[PDB]
């Protein structure tokens, strides 16, 4: 409870980065799609281990693992995640700690992609979420902490 008083926001903050909706500044009259996708998990290390649904990402001589997750994230329609249950613990003597964290997330069904192109949100059924992270100790620095990212949906519905 007590060194994990700083780990429920952290959370919270890395779900939002997932469920960041695209706002375009009026001064740019061009939509700018990799400034809106590098915000997304802006809270993974370049070089972090991230498997999506059992998948693991490997690093390309031209894409780190955090560039590869970025750009298939940016392929879903917008998210929206609740945190619904978490725990945390240090592991000794690697300045890290692993958490565990389930949520439940939905996904826009209005056939707009996250920059709103086509070819208000209509959020779908809801999908379940487990998801292990090893970050490192200092949780309230909005950088790069996040050493490991596992994803994966435990329930997909079928529709």
């Amino acid at each position: 409870q007590d060194p994990t008083q700083q780990l429920e926001p952290f959370l919270k903050r890395f779900l939002a980065s997932l469920d960041l909706l695209y706002t375009q500044p009026t001064s740019q009259p061009f939509p700018n799609v990799e400034s809106y996708a590098t915000q997304l998990g802006s809270n993974l290390k370049r070089s972090s281990a991230i498997i999506v649904n059992g998948q693991p990402i490997i690093p390309s001589p031209q894409e780190d693992c955090k560039l590869q997750f970025q750009k298939k994230w940016l392929q879903t329609p917008l998210s929206s995640h609740q945190l619904t249950s978490y725990d945390g613990h240090l592991i000794p003597g690697t300045g890290t700690f692993v958490v565990h964290f389930s949520a439940k997330v939905r996904f826009d069904q209005s056939g707009r992609n996250r920059l709103g192109e086509s070819a208000r949100p209509i959020w779908g059924s809801w999908f379940g979420v487990d998801v292990n992270l090893v970050v490192d100790e200092n949780v309230m620095q909005d950088g790069e902490i996040i050493n490991s990212m596992d994803y994966r949906f435990t329930y997909v519905p079928n529709d």
